[PDB]
DNA sequence: AGCGTCCAGTCTACC
DNA sequence: GGTAGACCTGGACGC
């Protein structure tokens, strides 16, 4: 991917954008803190920063950032180095994916912070999206740090060190319910250095899975979500109840467990399974039933 | 109406 | 070895 990057005032401008749509990316099920503004831009809090991203054709405008932050954080965050055009061409050899892709041509897989992804998907278990977003914003407001953009105060996602001094019931005030003890355990294990998130990428995918699943409340799905959305292992296929029913309806024509859905997809899609999953998901939400 | 009821991954207890 | 049932919260749903 070749871009023309320029720093103009309080913003960074990227020209040569392809295979990118903000709505499709931000509503693909991968993330929770990006919110649409009246002009169609999206304001989000990630990596202790607040930025506004706007896309005008092939021109991305990131407000409230500099060249240093763009190259250090946002380039990788929006996975800009990857050719999704090639990915879609390869996947479109499957008629099912080709159809799904036409509705989500601009989906990119964000490379998000490991800790935030971990807690976010802990929150996500047995939960609906609107509620997950409210709980995550509650965690940030209650426990995070204030940062300001255009006169409005935004809150960073709380680090393990910013959570450990609170009891479960204090954490539970975020409306996370029975998941409070899971957040508590995750914070404790990371804070003590028992689970090292920085060195996690040095391990195999199976090893990462096992490390993460030591946390009370982290099972196969949460672990796989961290692995895909934060570590960037694309030969994975996180199986939720939706993708199970989607694959059942469109491929298998019979019922199956989340596990058998999973190995079928990884076999068929290989190193592009994670991308295939995103396309199928936004397509499933587009169709409804 | 204004109530009942169903329910959107992981753990636990128990096979 | 494997899994039925419970589970905070809270909108949708039937009558
Ligand atoms: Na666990």
């Amino acid at each position: 991917m070749k871009y023309n990057v320029e720093e103009k005032g309080t913003k960074v401008i990227v020209r040569g954008i392809a295979d990118f749509n903000l709505k499709e990316t931000f509503e693909s099920g991968q993330c929770f803190r990006w919110n649409e503004e009246e002009d169609g831009s999206y304001t989000g809090v990630a990596y202790d920063r607040v930025v506004n991203v706007k896309l005008e054709g092939d021109t991305l405008i990131i407000d409230n950032t500099n060249l240093t932050d763009f190259y250090d954080i946002w380039f990788d965050y929006f996975d800009l180095g990857r050719d999704y055009g090639q990915i879609k061409e390869s996947l479109s050899k499957d008629p099912v994916l080709k159809e799904a892709i036409k509705f989500g041509q601009g989906i990119r897989i964000l490379r998000q912070d490991t800790w935030e992804t971990l807690v976010s998907f802990i929150v996500s278990q047995n939960n609906r999206i609107p509620q997950i977003k409210k709980v995550i914003e509650n965690l940030a407001t209650s426990f995070g740090n204030p940062i300001e953009y255009k006169g409005k105060i935004y809150y960073t996602f709380p680090k393990p060190e910013e959570l450990v001094m609170y009891d479960v019931e204090t954490i539970a005030k975020t409306r996370c319910g029975f998941r409070a003890k899971y957040i508590f355990d995750a914070a404790s294990k990371v804070f003590s250095g028992e689970i090292n998130l920085l060195k996690l990428h040095e391990y195999s995918t199976s090893e990462i899975r096992d490390i993460l699943m030591t946390i009370n409340g982290v099972g196969p799905k949460v672990a796989d979500c961290v692995i895909l959305y934060s570590i960037g292992r694309y030969d994975t296929f996180p199986t939720d109840v939706w993708i199970k029913r989607i694959v059942e309806h469109l491929y298998l024509k019979r019922e199956g467990t989340p596990v058998e859905i999973q190995l079928f997809a990884i076999d068929k899609f290989g190193d592009l399974s994670g991308f295939a999953q995103q396309y199928l998901f936004y397509y499933g939400r587009e169709m409804g039933k």
